[PDB]
RNA sequence: GCGGAGUGAUCUACCCAUGGCCAGGGUGAAGCGCGGGUAAGACCGCGUGGAGGCCCGAACCCACUUAGGUUGAAGACUGAG
RNA sequence: GCCAGGCCAGUCCGCCCAGGGUGAGUCGGGACCUAAGGCGAGGCCGACAGGCGUAGUCGAUGGACAACGGGUUGAUAUUCCCGUACCCGUGUGUGGGCGCCCGUGACGAAUCAGCGGUACUAACCACCCAAAACCGGAUCGAUCACUCCCCUUCGGGGGUGUGGAGUUCUGGGGCUGCGUGGGAACUUCGCUGGUAGUAGUCAAGCGAAGGGGUGACGCAGGAAGGUAGCCGUACCAGUCAGUGGUAACACUGGGGCAAGCCGGUAGGGAGAGCGAUAGGCAAAUCCGUCGCUCACUAAUCCUGAGAGGUGACGCAUAGCCGGUUGAGGCGAAUUCGGUGAUCCUCUGCUGCCAAGAAAAGCCUCUAGCGAGCACACACACGGCCCGUACCCCAAACCGACACAGGUGGUCAGGUAGAGCAUACCAAGGCGUACGAGAUAACUAUGGUUAAGGAACUCGGCAAAAUGCCCCCGUAACUUCGGGAGAAGGGGGACCGGAAUAUCGUGAACACCCUUGCGGUGGGAGCGGGAUCCGGUCGCAGAAACCAGUGAGGAGCGACUGUUUACUAAAAACACAGGUCCGUGCGAAGUCGCAAGACGAUGUAUACGGACUGACGCCUGCCCGGUGCUGGAAGGUUAAGAGG
RNA sequence: AAAUUCCUUGUCGGGUAAGUUCCGACCUGCACGAAUGGCGUAACGACUUCUCAACUGUCUCAACCAUAGACUCGGCGAAA
RNA sequence: UCUGAUCGUAUUGGGCAUCUAACCUCGAACCCUGAAUCGGGUUUAGGGACAGUGCCUGGCGGGUAGUUUAACUGGGGCGGU
RNA sequence: CAGCUUGUUGGUGGGGUGACGGCCUACCAAGGCGACGACGGGUAGCCGGCCUGAGAGGGUGUCCGGCCACACUGGGACUGA
RNA sequence: ACUGCAGGGGAGACUGGAAUUCCUGGUGUAGCGGUGGAAUGCGCAGAUAUCAGGAGGAACACCGGUGGCGAAGGCGGGUCUCUGGGCAGUAACUGACGCUGAGGAGCGAAAGCGUGGGGAGCGAACAGGAUUAGAUACCCUGGUAGUCCACGCCGUAAACGGUGGGUACUAGGUGUGGGUUUCCUUCCUUGGGAUCCGUGCCGUAGCUAACGCAUUAAGUACCCCGCCUGGGGAGUACGGCC
RNA sequence: CGGGCCUUGUACACACCGCCCGUCACGUCAUGAAAGUCGGUAACACCCGAAGCCAGUGGCCUAACCCUCGGGAGGGAGCUGUCGAAGGUGGGAUCGGCGAUUGGGACGAAGUCGUAACAAGGUAGCCGUACCGGAAGGUGCGGCUGGAUC
RNA sequence: CGCGGGGUGGAGCAGCCUGGUAGCUCGUCGGGCUCAUAACCCGAAGGUCGUCGGUUCAAAUCCGGCCCCCGCAACCA
RNA sequence: AACAUG
């Protein structure tokens, strides 16, 4: 579901983008829309904390139900599958049977007119959220909560999903998407599946304006800045840096991870 | 030139919110039709459509060349491109 | 007024002096609303100073909200005046109505009273578990008692039958207890006469706390329908411009008028009832969801540019008289076409991805308030505050100057033209502040040049050249789009004919009709576009102005883009794509002493860092040096302890 | 023999009447080299570089014309 | 009385595991609260003597700061002294 | 050598020639040809015959006889049966 | 068409156990690994061994053969879902509807290419060790692409039976795969006979230069297609197509 | 180490002291590529166009016929136009020659360096494909027997 | 020209600030092995330590002079 | 292990 231009112009060479096949109703639902408004990577000091942030296309937030707590054997109707700038999935429309709106992320596989269940008596089919306890191991599943009660945080980006490997006391061991092995609390909630469309990687931007649209601004490299700027600017013609590679700030690389961070009693093994 | 305490983003750099502007001419993407061709197709020819950091060109924004200016009309500009 | 100032003079002036002059329920703002951002009660944080921030409160460049045409002054006018409207409030009548107190209109239970569900499960029964102990076949080894038999150093086995304490398989009790499972009272509910058509609820109006709807939003591209504007013309009022012609349609002027209201056209838009209702912080008849029935093809309803009516028995106007040529008075015709927007229908429609403010306001629901309200006509009233003169692409603003610079938006007519370019002109403005002369060199800005044609020079720098419209025609290479307007050619004026339906635009008179802002033909008048043939003219028909030079080979960067305001626009930067590294979530990273913030209302297909820079084919070897990552056997090493 | 080659106008071929620049090779790389990327590349460039047609006062080699100055008169009237 | 082993008594210290009450939570609910994604309080779910912080102590530290980096010399640099 | 063809393929009315005919012209129709080789490229006067061969075939076109084409190169008409 | 029958024919989804490796924990102590012989390497920081748990990938022991199915390439863990062909009998129906097929089209092992996953083991390249005059090899220790999957491209193989398709005929003997039918049918024996379709071995006539083929022809014949014309140069150049 | 017999493989037969492969160096012959350069051939578009035919015009010239004796009729020259050879300009197509430098090919004698194939050729060999290497070749993956000698 | 390395058997390298011995590898020579040659095996030989001239009882070694070879420098107008 | 050549 990747069109690609047809090479007319320079900036259209290589450049794709979705086919928007999955998205009924390009409007978005009104009473659940809160507004927006940029930033450009500045904090509330006013001074730029987040570089090569700024310009970007006018959005509009919508309200997702990351929690999923209160509708316990209420089922739903998957009424449309919406376009959300605001993140890289699409968004399902629900409509509960006792007349309320709300906007989950889409599984793989949650087409329109689909009922999903909640709570413990749910069944295993891609869009129900149930504790952790309730679902056997293997599943994939997305959008999982850390603590129980604190809403969804874990593996909800495009095409991305969490595989339940064990629960062995009051613990699952999860395998996120990065080949991390956590440990959390089996009254954590979970969606079953994987997050839908995941052909997003596979774009290609073809020009620069295209990401100026997106909100990103241009990135100058340290190596031809002056040294007054960056610990790799200077030289006379290019260079490499002439020193090991580090940040603006002069910080070397290597592991940022606090050594002695409070979560490491659940972390089973770290990325590879 | 060094320090202490202050003053400045009405210029300029970038960002935020809310407005406004862009004569005229050309080229003719996707799509959708219709005809073909096939077992079905890919594919093919016409239409239609009006895309694009597309083309030509004023306002507008620039500043490449050149001449003039150089106790200037002007502490950075004029003319022709 | 004229002694300063204005690049000269000045009787003049934005200069000097004196007086005068700026009138709003509707225009632009506040008294209405919020955005970015500001301030911020309490608060959290920080030795102090202070940092941030919640409620809240400010903050238009945006949202809502009522007025048009004419005349008037020396100076103001959507503000004064005249005509005609619209918006909010207030009082007083008059008029019926709708309610309270009255009745009424439906609705409407709470006394008590007979069984099932078959609760309760005592109990009996279904099931089977070691199916509490136990009898008993049987299990197994180096225990062990009596007795028959053999050897010896006299302590113990083999042939092991019977049997004690028993491992084992189970013959077997298998009652119970241990279980679930149908399964009585106690106790409790569904119904039925019944306290019962009984108390009670609701039935004027107002609700703005709150709920819900709306407000409410991008970009590009039209098309169809109109309209303003413009150009012609019926008709009207005038002209004779001392020249060869021209006495009237030959020429010149006119051929006007808004908001509001009426109207509902073209075009757009929507199925309607009734019931239930885990949701909307309380409630809901509203909203959401669900269900049934009918409607569906339609009709109805809201909407909606324009036409037309009215506003207009008025106002204006060409012109004619009158004129201290300042005032005044009179005042014609106004029809039908063409062309046509950047405006309107249209916050509509189609397409696209980059997915496009809030809040008031408005409508609606209920909580709540509530005995008097709602409404029509008439008359009489209130409608506050600030701004308004003048200049405003400039001599009144920012540049020290009456300075060739800079300054956002609206209006934008004619002939030619594709055009808001360009040339000439209208309406309207201006000749802008030193002049007058004079054929010196020389300098600047334009123009032209015989023969040659880059011989010039660091370099074709500058100049010249090409240039439009329609029709032919067009290469290497290529990522198949391009290259390409490649290159290289031809035609182009005027007059007549084809030509009265040649053609195509819109469509009047009258025929015809489901009676209307109707349809069908019908074809006048008015403008538009080429083509063919024939003729005529010049040196030249793109006519002036305006208006691509082209082709070939290398380097570098893929491309559009950015950059040293004021000597460098590039091969530098950026870029899409690449890879590595970090990051498991108030993440890493950054800003802060901290709190807090950003990252992000994101979650490894994400975010931050570094290097490379579309695409195609590729990216070899070295881990000794130095960093990064992981490890911890050995060596060395701090404070503390020990003393 | 390179935006890299000192020696150096290396040598050979092409283009010119004549070419220290240009294109094609050669390898003797002073001192090339694979993401401070290597070698190519259609399209694109007010980029650098070399060649051609056309075209001309750029030149052989200048000559004339008009305007604004310079110049005379009157008025005002500085500067380094 | 010695080296080695073992054991008792008393004292001191390190591992390891569990606990909850200090403390911690941007986990959830309720109240202040009329309007509150702030704050505080209350209850619950977790964590937990860990963490964080004070004092003391070692490492790392061009991230920042203040500074030094000689003279002679047939100019200085380079060489030499 | 795989797309050739616009008087091209057909019709009508005229013109033209000794004669039919796109032979020419105007108008109308949209055809015609091709893998049974169109359109290109290379070579060649064709034949009675001659040479060879058992024949079938292969090679050849010289004398003689037939027809065709040309007359320095290219183009054109005149006269005349 | 009907009635039966056999089959690793194909595609999709789910799923099973063994082993290899890794991870975590226990026990444990000094070697393990490898070869013709060693060394590099791994380990003593607790390897190899051993037991329990876990993660992941790839291939499917036995059945299994000389056998089956498919046009060829190919095809074997299980189950389910969708699907293609063949054989035999009946003779119900159609009435020559056939065979071959230049061009063309589709399928087509392995390697390789593109995008995206996945990566146990194996293993080009590469690196070290050995061997040797050398050793860019064979042997050993490691090890990237690739091998796997999804979707496309590639279109080649000793793609072979080195044997194009269709048809008819021309001694038998002898195994084996799938049916059908006959006498004592149970003579249990699942035996012999007949017949249809495969797949092997032997063998006559005939053919062949010989080896050999021989009812599954390389025999005797007819129809159609592809191809050959001494060896090199060369399946190369040039042109075109993909 | 040498011999004998039977059997098996062979690319050996003056017979393994055999045969034989590919780089490298030297020589000759023919051929491909190449910045560029020199030719030939057949067309195409436009510009210009002689002769001549045809179509017009014909103010000037003209014996035959007609006449009213004026002339008329018909003709000719000249001129205009369509077509038109040759020439000019332009962009392609197509067939050859030369070309610094470079790719292989064949063959030369007593050259240099290995030993890949033929025997189990000393690691069975060949085929397709990939990567690598002075060179034959090596290794992987799939395949064939045209090998497997116990 | 400065600076600092170097010259050792036929080739390539040690030995030198540590003054008293000149070494390894290939090669050359003689003998094996083989039908012959390579590879392999045994046994030998070969050097003024660039030249000269000092120091010392004594020099490859230490110090000067030359003659060669190599590397790095030779910059600012 | 081992082994080239004429
Ligand atoms: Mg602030
Ligand atoms: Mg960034
Ligand atoms: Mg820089
Ligand atoms: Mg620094
Ligand atoms: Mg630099
Ligand atoms: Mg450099
Ligand atoms: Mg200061
Ligand atoms: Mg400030
Ligand atoms: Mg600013
Ligand atoms: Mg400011
Ligand atoms: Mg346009
Ligand atoms: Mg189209
Ligand atoms: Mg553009
Ligand atoms: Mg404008
Ligand atoms: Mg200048
Ligand atoms: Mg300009
Ligand atoms: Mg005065
Ligand atoms: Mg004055
Ligand atoms: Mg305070
Ligand atoms: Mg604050
Ligand atoms: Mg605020
Ligand atoms: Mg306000
Ligand atoms: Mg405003
Ligand atoms: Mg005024
Ligand atoms: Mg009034
Ligand atoms: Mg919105
Ligand atoms: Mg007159
Ligand atoms: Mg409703
Ligand atoms: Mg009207
Ligand atoms: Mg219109
Ligand atoms: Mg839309
Ligand atoms: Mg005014
Ligand atoms: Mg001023
Ligand atoms: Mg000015
Ligand atoms: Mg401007
Ligand atoms: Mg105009
Ligand atoms: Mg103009
Ligand atoms: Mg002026
Ligand atoms: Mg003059
Ligand atoms: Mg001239
Ligand atoms: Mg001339
Ligand atoms: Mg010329
Ligand atoms: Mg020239
Ligand atoms: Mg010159
Ligand atoms: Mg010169
Ligand atoms: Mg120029
Ligand atoms: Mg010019
Ligand atoms: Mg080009
Ligand atoms: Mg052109
Ligand atoms: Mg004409
Ligand atoms: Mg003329
Ligand atoms: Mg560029
Ligand atoms: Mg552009
Ligand atoms: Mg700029
Ligand atoms: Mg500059
Ligand atoms: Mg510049
Ligand atoms: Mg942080
Ligand atoms: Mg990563
Ligand atoms: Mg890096
Ligand atoms: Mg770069
Ligand atoms: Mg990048
Ligand atoms: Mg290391
Ligand atoms: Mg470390
Ligand atoms: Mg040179
Ligand atoms: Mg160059
Ligand atoms: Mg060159
Ligand atoms: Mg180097
Ligand atoms: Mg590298
Ligand atoms: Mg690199
Ligand atoms: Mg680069
Ligand atoms: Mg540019
Ligand atoms: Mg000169
Ligand atoms: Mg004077
Ligand atoms: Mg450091
Ligand atoms: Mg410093
Ligand atoms: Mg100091
Ligand atoms: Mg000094
Ligand atoms: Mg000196
Ligand atoms: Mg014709
Ligand atoms: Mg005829
Ligand atoms: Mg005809
Ligand atoms: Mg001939
Ligand atoms: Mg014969
Ligand atoms: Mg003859
Ligand atoms: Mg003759
Ligand atoms: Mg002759
Ligand atoms: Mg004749
Ligand atoms: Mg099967
Ligand atoms: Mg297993
Ligand atoms: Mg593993
Ligand atoms: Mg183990
Ligand atoms: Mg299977
Ligand atoms: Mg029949
Ligand atoms: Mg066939
Ligand atoms: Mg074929
Ligand atoms: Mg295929
Ligand atoms: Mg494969
Ligand atoms: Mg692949
Ligand atoms: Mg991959
Ligand atoms: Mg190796
Ligand atoms: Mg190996
Ligand atoms: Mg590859
Ligand atoms: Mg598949
Ligand atoms: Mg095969
Ligand atoms: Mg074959
Ligand atoms: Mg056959
Ligand atoms: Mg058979
Ligand atoms: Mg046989
Ligand atoms: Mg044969
Ligand atoms: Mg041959
Ligand atoms: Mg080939
Ligand atoms: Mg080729
Ligand atoms: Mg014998
Ligand atoms: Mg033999
Ligand atoms: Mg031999
Ligand atoms: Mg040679
Ligand atoms: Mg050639
Ligand atoms: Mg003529
Ligand atoms: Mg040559
Ligand atoms: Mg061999
Ligand atoms: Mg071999
Ligand atoms: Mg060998
Ligand atoms: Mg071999
Ligand atoms: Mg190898
Ligand atoms: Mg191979
Ligand atoms: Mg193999
Ligand atoms: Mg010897």
């Amino acid at each position: 579901a990747i069109r690609k231009y047809k090479p007319t112009t320079p900036g259209r060479r290589g450049a794709s983008v979705s086919d928007f096949a999955e998205i009924t109703r390009s409007t978005p639902e009104k009473s659940l829309v809160r507004p927006l408004h940029g930033r450009g990577g500045r904090n509330a000091h006013g001074r730029i904390t987040t570089r090569h942030k700024g310009g970007g296309h006018k959005r509009a937030y919508r309200m997702i139900d990351f929690r999923r707590n209160d509708k316990d054997g209420v089922n739903a109707k998957v009424a449309h599958i919406e376009y959300d700038p605001n993140r890289t999935a699409r968004i399902a429309l629900l409509h509960y049977l006792d007349g309320e709106k709300r906007y989950i992320i889409a599984p793989n596989g949650l087409s329109q007119g689909d009922v999903v269940e909640s709570g413990a008596n749910a069944d295993i089919k891609p869009g129900n959220n149930l504790p952790l306890r309730n679902i056997p191991a293997g599943t994939l599943i997305h959008a999982v909560e850390l603590r129980p009660g604190g809403g969804a945080k874990l593996a909800r980006s495009a095409g991305s999903s969490i595989q339940l490997l064990g629960k062995e006391a009051s613990y699952a061991s999860l395998r996120m998407p990065s080949g991390e092995i956590r440990r959390v609390d089996v009254r954590c909630r979970a969606t079953v599946g994987e997050v839908g469309n995941a052909e997003q990687a596979n774009i290609n931007w073809g020009k620069a304006g295209r990401m100026r649209w997106k909100g990103k601004r241009p990135s100058v490299r340290g190596v031809v800045m002056n040294p007054v700027d960056h610990p790799h600017g200077g030289g006379e013609g290019k260079t490499s840096g002439g020193r090991h590679p580090v940040s603006p700030w002069g910080k070397p690389e290597g592991r940022t991870r606090n050594a002695n961070k409070s979560s490491n009693k659940f972390i089973v093994r770290r990325r590879r």
